[PDB]
């Protein structure tokens, strides 16, 4: 057998039948004679490539299969990996290398000290000293994207490798099963539901690998027994939790001094698969107030090392929150009360406020779509008035890198093709990955995109004026006629001007057979 | 003096004033105050940024200053920093780092291991102890980037930094000036001149770094006194010589075999400014025929250690190129003979072969033009059918990097605003970096954009085709409408379906006062 | 021809005829059918490996070649590649790497990405991509130490290629001749001559790589004829002046305020192969005073960036010195006035001071020996006292890093069988490559071992005493015999408790005919 054929075959036993690439000729050899229950997925620009990939594993809880062109396509790809380091995506990224004769002399399209490139962005990247080593490597790449915690890996296979015979003893890679699926020891875990049990006043954290273990129904009654208020951590990539559930408390805000605040008078604190914290904002202050103890389960080591406060248990998510949700006692405590509805923000028949675009959606939108967000200055407000019963339902790019949800948005629908997703995007966030519409269009992958047209960087406007900095340059973002983009990528467009012609293009793109964008005029 | 005072002081008093970005949080008190006599250049992706810079830099023949936004900004620009590596353009990268009591946390923003993500595409790459040593910082990334041989550098700085108090000593980096410009002893040098004299039939070889020092003229004395065919070093980034002088052969082929012919019966081949070889095709053979000596001058180590044949001089191009220029004797033999005019190809009333553009662009464009390439398919053709008389007429991606030429363009246009510039684009390269368009927009910047539609990534497909390579996926790009997506940035747009339409949009385009797309049909 | 014969030849042909090594499993292929025309010189742990190779480098003024055995026998040199990468030694360190079908699985003995490994204290580092690279890979290693500025590189190289079949055309590698022996341009050049001929009150400050390129005489030349007093720059690796030439002033304190202070009223200072400056104490104040201008003349890029003032020009040291030693005017000043005579210290019966040892040496030592200085807390004495009339005659561990004068003095002494080496090592010093000795045993290389014995890591008890730092640990060490150590290794071994012990065992070591160590009772 070829390396080629023992490559394909080990992806496929492994359960990978998607390539999500842009080609170029060190990768010929490799997509030549590309087996026929394999799909690939073209996209224009490597940013869109891998955000799109990124979307769907993170969709569809499995590992994405990448294949990008030497360095130039990999370079192209980095800003997206750093938010799939973020959000423990389970990427494996093959970037294809020059013949290996001709990578001493450095011949065009070589990748030089091929694997220091994508670092410090992946858990393991690696160039195989031989051709006959290229399957081990894959299998290698492929257990470490998937083992918690899931990540990011990079995989350099020079051209020639593929055509040379591959060592019949990869055979053994193909069925190989390796699990990460490991809850704390029966003692220690005692201690633990002990502690939770005797809680006055407890509160629950959760962060995005609680939806990414789908662990979201096991906090549910997690949250239930112990008559516990949820908040989601913040700078949240995913939701974790039902949003109209009584416990249901909201998107924490980024603050050191805040979240502090906000967890006085809570004796024990559980935080499930969140950093502790992804804070962004300067607010300095107590990590918790006197009285709070906090206690965290991470999927990931370097969380759980770097955590400025409490204790931590490094497992996976999944078997985690099964266990502490089925060995809690019930609480006799009253269940917390469910926060009240959002107010509605006074609209005139002009330019749209973004609370009435939230609302719309809210009130139009299948009880089972899925948002994703990029439009930076709405986000609180966002979370506040999206009902999101289901898991997998929201997602934000997870380092804060835009030109996440454009592309991922396509990569989500992909995964969830009953699902209509619905991607909330701010008309600076959206050039980023433009070029990624084309790519839902040539699929017929049915995203509707909602672009958010304040004609400036507002998030940057406001800190700007929280700073009262003065004289910043490059905050505005006039003259983008995104229907005009819409078009040039083959994606229908629609405009909505005012509240009335917001219900009208909502009502039409729901009813579309394909993808769809609307550029929305919003309050600036 | 705070440390963004001192900063803009050094930067100034090192000649930079204009500083290209996509602004960021981290990067707000670098960006406020801005200064007056300073110009910030906006685009809406990094690389876009970095390849306005770049263009900037290569046509300036000076260092370019770019701001970008934590690692996801950066990320974004990794693309862009292979070719400036390839190119050795010397760009200054700078990138906003969170505050520096919120980077152990790892809180949203946070360049984590920062300077290791550009690595290996940067020249130098660092990250400050302190906020007093940033102005020191900045002094050895200008200077890095601009010693022979040039490139790229990275410096991250944090958020904070910009208004503490910076050390009065730093006075004493504002005017420092760090010279490279060097050539080999006399001892030596008259060697070398005396081998130069003694050839019976020598040939000299020229790679960009002749263009970059603007030492084209030199190096049109040395091959007039030497009598010498010139050809110009493979996957050419630019150009360094005037095609249409006696001597000119033309851009070689980019294999081992083809070169090692073409130079066959040369007794000495002199190569300068270029690596020995940036060949790409495999094409294996002999690196030099029995009874060739190559001998190489070049500004990179880095190059004359790779080389697998001949001697290496590791100098300045500028001085060395000046100084063999005025030593070599006149020989007696005769100049060669210019290169025939190139073949008009049959060109019938519809869709546009590639010859019969650029056959058209010599006769309509000024005789001052400059052209960009990222026209995969059509280079040798391009190559043969401009006459470029002039330094700094051509520029293509350095390591095949797509998505360069497009906001290159753009910056060579920023840095020649007297000269039209005139991108050459396939149809796949142009998405790579589409949104750069609006910087042309927005700050009318004249560039035309000449958008070569044969729906299909060419090169790919020949490639594929000479391998004999069935059912390879990804390489056909339909359905993208280029007018539309100029109308989507605000960039005046045309057609052109046949030569007719070419000339009359032409016509349009040159004497139109902003940027201009033309999208034309062309053969498939 | 195999890999294993091409790279004997290309290292032959290249002039290298040494290989210093200690061995291991993945090196016998390399290391098998040894050439009868080279030599092998085993050292009995890595750093003593690298230190003698470095020693016998920067002695010979030429490339040393090294071997040792993957990561822990790489690990164990870095230590030494510290001092080296400070001193601009050219170093080709290879290392064997497990055989490519191994290093997947990785087996016991892989060096785990290895290229990594040495970062950053190499110039350049690699491993190839196939067998048949190797050659062209050592090419690329050979240069890129010898290049300027010369410094230590890696390769590491798997078992298995060296059996393989190498490419016929790498013979094109084995004559290839690349130089870096360039000055500045003549215009410039002439410049720079104009200030110096112009100056009222010219310093000039050397620096090690004057040494290096055996640029001694020129500096002498150059300072006779501006009449200008000559300081050696601090933290000094070489001897680049004649330490009782009339112009001579000693070396720099290592302080930022004492060297300001120290050429306050010279208007220009002329640096040359020194970086600027490598202080070591914290002596906070002005980097010059007003009315000084520095111009700093080095043969590396990282040095002329980071200088905190003055102007550089990044050249070789060698044709700079020489052009600059013929070029300028004889000045009509007075030539300076020779330092006086040291004092001598008094000295009873007992334990010796520091400075009898080296009055002692300078009385009985040839005028042709060459010392080493280990022994930290005494290096002002000692660069008072000796009277070096020569090139090549005082090392010092570049980095600081311990470990090195032991070894080096073994490897200086191989290179210069004719002039006798002198080490002067202290008692904590000697212990960090004590096993040095037996290479100097086992080949009968007559190097002299002086151990000044304090039982005390003396330098670091006195700068404890500055801070007035109380119950530091670890700064004593006691209880070691030095002769006994000596015999261990095979050398001859002598004490020295009073005067009349010293120089009847320095008359003895100096007529020996083999090495020898003395241990001085030196006082506390
Ligand atoms: C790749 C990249 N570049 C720049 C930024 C900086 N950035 C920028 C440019 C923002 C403005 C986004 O504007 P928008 O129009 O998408 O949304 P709002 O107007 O609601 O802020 S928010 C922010 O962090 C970033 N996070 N990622
Ligand atoms: C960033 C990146 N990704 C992918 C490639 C691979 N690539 C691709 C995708 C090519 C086709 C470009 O198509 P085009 O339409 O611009 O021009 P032609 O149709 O004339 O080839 S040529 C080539 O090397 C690349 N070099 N750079
Ligand atoms: C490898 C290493 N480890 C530790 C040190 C720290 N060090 C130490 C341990 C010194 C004391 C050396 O003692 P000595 O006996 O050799 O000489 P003195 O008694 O004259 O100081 S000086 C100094 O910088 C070092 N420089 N290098
Ligand atoms: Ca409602
Ligand atoms: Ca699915
Ligand atoms: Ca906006
Ligand atoms: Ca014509
Ligand atoms: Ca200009
Ligand atoms: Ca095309
Ligand atoms: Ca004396
Ligand atoms: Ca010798
Ligand atoms: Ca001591
Ligand atoms: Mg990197
Ligand atoms: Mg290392």
């Amino acid at each position: 057998a070829s390396v080629h054929g023992t490559t394909y075959e080990l992806l496929r036993r492994q359960g990978i039948d998607t390539v999500f690439g842009n080609p170029g000729s060190n990768a010929l050899p490799f997509l030549k004679d590309f087996p026929e229950d394999f799909r690939y997925i073209l996209a224009l620009q490597e940013a869109c490539v891998v955000g799109i990939a990124d979307g769907y594993a993170q969709a569809s809880r499995k590992p994405a299969f990448i294949n990008l062109h030497s360095a130039a396509g990999t370079g192209n790809a980095m800003g997206a990996l750093s938010n799939a380091w973020n959000s423990h995506s389970p990427l494996i990224v093959t970037a294809g290398q020059q013949t290996r004769a001709m990578i001493g002399v450095e011949a065009l399209l070589t990748n030089v000290d091929a694997a220091n490139l994508p670092r410090p962005l992946v858990k393991w990247s690696y160039e195989p000293a031989s051709a006959a080593e290229v399957p081990h490597a894959m299998s290698r790449a492929i257990h470490m994207a998937s083992m918690a915690p899931q990540g990011p890996v990079y995989l350099s296979v020079p051209y020639d490798d593929w055509d040379k015979d591959a060592d019949p003893q990869s055979h053994h890679l193909f069925d190989r099963h390796v699990s990460s699926s490991v809850r704390l020891n029966d003692q220690d875990l005692d201690i633990l539901v002990k502690a939770l049990n005797s809680a006055s006043n407890p509160a629950i954290v959760l962060g995005p690998d609680v939806d990414a273990a789908n662990a979201n129904a096991d906090c549910v009654m997690l949250a239930e027994r112990l008559k516990a208020p949820v908040w989601v951590a913040p700078s949240a990539p995913r939701c974790p939790f039902p949003t109209r559930h009584p416990c249901f408390r909201g998107l924490m805000p980024a603050g050191i001094a805040a979240i502090s605040q906000l967890l006085e008078g809570h004796d024990v604190v559980l935080v499930i698969g969140a950093p502790v914290f992804r804070y962004h904002q300067y607010d300095p202050g107590q990590y918790l107030k006197p009285g709070t103890r906090l206690i965290s389960v991470t999927c990931d080591p370097l969380e759980a090392a770097r955590a400025p406060m409490g204790d931590a248990i490094v497992a996976d998510i999944g078997a985690m929150a099964s266990a502490l949700a089925n060995l809690v006692e019930e609480s006799s405590r009253q269940l917390p009360t469910a926060a009240p509805e959002p107010a509605k923000v006074d609209q005139d028949a002009g330019r749209l406020h973004p609370e009435t675009v939230f609302d719309t959606l809210n009130d139009m939108a299948p009880e089972n779509a899925i948002y994703l967000n990029e439009s930076t200055s709405t986000t609180a407000q966002m979370w506040q008035r999206l009902n999101m019963r289901n898991p997998g339902s929201y997602y934000f790019c997870a380092a804060g890198g835009l030109g996440f949800a454009l592309p991922a948005a396509i990569g989500v629908q992909l995964a969830e093709p009953e699902r209509q997703v619905i991607a909330v995007i701010g008309d600076g966030s959206a050039n980023y990955s433009i070029s990624a519409l084309w790519t839902a269009a040539q699929y017929n992958i049915p995203t509707i995109f909602v672009i958010m047209n304040n004609g400036t960087y507002g998030a940057l406007r406001w800190f700007a004026g929280v700073l009262e900095a003065e004289n910043v340059p490059g905050l505005d973002v006039p003259g983008i006629d995104f229907r005009a983009l819409a078009k040039g990528y083959g994606v229908q467009a629609l405009k909505a001007d005012n509240l009335e012609q917001l219900k009208g293009s909502l009502q039409e793109a729901l009813s579309a057979k394909g993808p769809v964008l609307i550029e929305v005029s919003t309050v600036s």
